[PDB]
């Protein structure tokens, strides 16, 4: 077995959160919000003199893709869900449609909020992010998400071409079996690193979807086949070292005319529509901090390879991964 592999797997067991289809609690919290949307739309549409439109819900985000992590103490669960409203996009304003959902959920938990990309509802210990889409069958065959808030300049308010199930299919399908298992472990490892080392400034933290898209482009399996038994052993430390090095190699110094300097930027295109850079909202200074911490993680992953003492290998990794990374006693 590869050095530190046991402690990586132990760390993975401690940080992993069971996906929607294996997590009753998450299914219930989701369905509660979906139910409240149905009840709430009735009242919103009583004032407009017709039945509320129906919607088809579908699972989104990490809890759909089986890349979910437990939040740190005092953090929140992030339940991502899509609702496809039975509406023609050309007949309605994206913000109008999100307002229906917001007003439907006004008196639910700690309230609700129109965001650029979703309506978020807040509960004690979690938020539900409802991505709101128009019916492709009434919108010319395209699935469009409702983008914009009231404060949006009307250029940032639109029905944008979207492919959440294509993205989810791409993450599911890149690899199979135990290869796909290591891919998913390495995404969870980076998400716990993110939560541990980007807690001072939440807005500077690399988005989950960015780390997931980065793994889609750049993750390579690391495993070894014993030449006698043909018995396959995974090397998560090496897989993470190669993946972190490849992310670092993809940073580009980017001129900023305001500050009259460059910042190192990592561009990560979504592999599906709308093919946007999911890191575009991260500032140059946030990107430089992201790069330095990624370099520090890369250095720790190399240190963990060379150490005489398993204690010293694990301790070097725990400094980047936090309190769930096992450190065997010297
Ligand atoms: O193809 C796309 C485009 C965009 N999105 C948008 O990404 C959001 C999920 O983005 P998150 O950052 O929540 O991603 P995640 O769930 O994979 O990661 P963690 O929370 O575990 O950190 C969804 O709420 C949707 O609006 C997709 O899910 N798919
Ligand atoms: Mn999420
Ligand atoms: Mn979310």
């Amino acid at each position: 077995m590869a050095p530190v592999q046991k402690q990586f797997r132990e760390f993975h067991d401690r940080i992993k959160l069971a996906q929607y289809d294996e997590n009753q609690t998450l299914r219930d919290e989701r369905d509660a919000v979906l139910t409240a949307v149905r009840e709430g739309l009735k009242k919103v549409f009583a004032d407009r003199g017709e039945a509320a439109p129906t919607f088809t819900p579908f699972n989104q985000g990490s809890y759909a893709m089986n890349t979910g992590v437990k939040p740190l103490e005092g953090g929140e669960y992030d339940i991502d869900v899509g609702i496809i409203l039975n509406i023609a996009k050309d007949d309605h304003d994206p913000v109008e449609v999100k307002k229906w959902i917001r007003d439907a959920l006004k008196d639910y938990g700690n309230g609700a909020e129109i965001r650029r990309s979703c309506v978020t509802v807040f509960k004690p210990g979690y938020h539900v992010d409802l991505a709101v889409y128009a019916d492709p069958e009434l919108s010319g065959g395209t699935l469009c998400i409702a983008k914009g808030k009231e404060n949006s300049g009307d250029e940032h308010r639109l029905w944008q071409i979207s492919d959440p199930q294509g993205f989810q299919d791409r993450i599911a399908s890149k690899l199979s079996g135990d290869d796909a298992a290591q891919f998913r472990r390495c995404i969870r490892y980076l998400k716990r690193w993110r939560d541990f080392r980007f807690s001072s400034d939440g807005n500077a933290a690399p988005l989950g979807i960015g780390l997931t898209a980065a793994a889609y482009w750049w993750f390579q399996v690391s495993k070894r086949t014993d030449p006698v038994s043909q018995n396959v052993t995974y090397d998560d430390r090496d897989a993470l070292e190669q993946f972190v090095q490849t992310m670092l190699d993809n940073f580009h110094d980017t001129w900023d005319s305001k500050d009259q300097r460059s910042y190192p930027r990592l561009t990560v295109e979504l592999p599906v529509q709308p093919y946007n850079d999911v890191f575009e909202k991260m500032t140059g200074m946030q990107m430089e901090s992201f790069k330095s911490k990624l370099q520090a993680l890369l250095n720790a992953l190399k240190t963990a390879k060379s150490r005489l003492e398993l204690h010293d290998a694990c301790k070097a990794l725990a400094d980047h991964f936090g309190s769930e990374f096992p450190v065997p006693e010297k």
